[PDB]
DNA sequence: GTCGG
DNA sequence: GCTGATGCGC
DNA sequence: CCGACGGCGCATCAGC
């Protein structure tokens, strides 16, 4: 891609600041700063020209002129060979294992994939999920598993109950070619807003799920958010399909809107939308949005009857979803 | 790390 | 138990 | 130690 040099080395900054520096918003500049060159439709050929972009400063635009001259950051360089660096960005990958485990259990000389092995009584239940499908879980699923994916889910859905509605949200509602795990926001007429009038709603679908053995394994489950693993069944002779990584939410059905605009993300777009709104005078959930007042506190929830609407209100043109991609 | 009150 | 902080995650 | 930065669900822990 154009600037994808540049757009990986803010990445990888921006994984390390998250990982090992626990530093967040360092976090967040990086993946700001590289959603912003990642738009830009010119080759940048200086830090001073990437400086005039929002989210762009002195420093970044210093480590732009360094990888330009060099096609390569003496920083990045410097982290790769640190193992302790590179052993800690690595734990984080299992589902489970965050910054702060990870440290502590490099800091306990627990650095390797055969090292959670012989250590399982170290992890909790999730971290155990995590590590048994480690190598699923960095796998991509191609659009045509996603589509039986979910053919299951939506006739597992209307089997429970007709009037629900699961619409497959996430980089699949976005048109990706590839996803790295599926989404599913669910909505029945029973939740809403005013009054949740049946109990279980989200669990009557998930026990449905597991019962056809979709759902395989439950990493966390509340009243409306689900967080698991699931499979496509294969046929005789043939390898497994992958384990993989399945969310499900369940949104009031008067808010599905803002649920939906949350949940086709990206992520990046959607911090980049809820900053915008503040700067016009607004805040946006998934469940509304709401105009500040004076205290910096929210008022009433807006009317909104479109994915459009919500745009409307802090002046932004209409993006499909598959323009909310990076 | 960047931006703005 | 609670509230609030922290850690996991979307 | 300038302080906000997008916003929140679920799980766990500290200090009641
Ligand atoms: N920090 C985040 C992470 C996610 N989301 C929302 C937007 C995402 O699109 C959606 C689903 O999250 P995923 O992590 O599944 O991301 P995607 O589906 O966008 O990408 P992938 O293809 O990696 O699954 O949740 C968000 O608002 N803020
Ligand atoms: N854009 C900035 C820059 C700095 N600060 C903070 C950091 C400083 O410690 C504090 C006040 O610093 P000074 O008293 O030095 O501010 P002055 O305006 O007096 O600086 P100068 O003497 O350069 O005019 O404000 C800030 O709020 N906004
Ligand atoms: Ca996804
Ligand atoms: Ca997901
Ligand atoms: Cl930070
Ligand atoms: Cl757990
Ligand atoms: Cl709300
Ligand atoms: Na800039
Ligand atoms: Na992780
Ligand atoms: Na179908
Ligand atoms: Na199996
Ligand atoms: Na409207
Ligand atoms: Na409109
Ligand atoms: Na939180």
């Amino acid at each position: 891609t154009l600037n994808g040099g540049i757009t990986d080395m803010l990445t990888e900054l921006a994984n390390f600041e998250k990982n090992v520096s626990q530093a967040i918003h360092k976090y967040n500049a990086y993946r700001k700063a590289a959603s912003v060159i990642a738009k830009y439709p010119h080759k940048i050929k200086s830090g001073a020209e990437a400086k005039k972009l929002p989210g762009v400063g002195t420093k970044i635009a210093e480590k732009i002129d360094e990888f330009l001259a060099t096609g390569k950051l003496r920083k990045l360089e410097k982290i790769r060979q640190d193992d302790t660096s590179s052993s800690i960005n690595f734990l984080t990958r299992v589902s489970g294992i965050g910054p702060s485990a990870a440290r502590k259990f490099v800091d306990e000389g627990i650095k390797t994939l055969e090292d959670l092995r012989k250590n399982e009584d170290k992890l909790n239940h999730h971290q155990r999920i995590g590590l048994k499908y480690f190598g699923d879980f960095e796998k991509r699923i191609p659009r045509e598993e996603m589509l039986q994916m979910q053919d299951i889910v939506l006739n597992e859905v209307k089997k429970v109950d007709s009037e629900y509605i699961a619409t497959v949200c996430g980089s699949f509602r976005r048109g990706a070619e590839s996803s790295g795990d599926m989404d599913v926001l669910l909505t029945h007429p029973s939740f809403t807003s005013e009054s949740t009038k049946q109990p279980k709603l989200l669990h009557q679908v998930v026990e449905q799920l597991q019962k056809v053995h979709f759902i395989t394994d439950t990493l966390s489950k509340g009243e409306t958010k689900f967080m698991g693993v699931c499979q496509l069944p294969s046929k005789n002779d043939e390898k497994e399909y992958p384990h993989r990584r399945i969310d499900i939410r369940l949104i009031p059905k008067d808010q599905y809107y803002c649920g939906v605009l949350y949940f086709t993300g990206s992520d990046i777009f959607n911090k980049n939308m809820r900053a915008h709104a503040l700067e016009k005078g607004f805040t946006i959930n998934e469940y509304t949005i709401r105009p500040l007042g004076v205290t910096g506190v929210a008022g009433e929830p807006l009317p909104v009857d479109s994915e459009k609407d919500i745009f409307d209100y802090i002046q932004w043109k209409y993006r499909e979803p598959k323009d909310r991609s990076e």
